[PDB]
């Protein structure tokens, strides 16, 4: 959870 | 997977 590749902000899944 | 809360860097579990 957060930012980076997985799901938050940032790539991946969930805002981008 | 990356910064923030979860697994990778940052808080949670992984590196600190």
């Amino acid at each position: 959870v957060g930012a980076x590749a997985x799901v938050x902000w940032x790539w991946x899944w969930x805002w981008x």
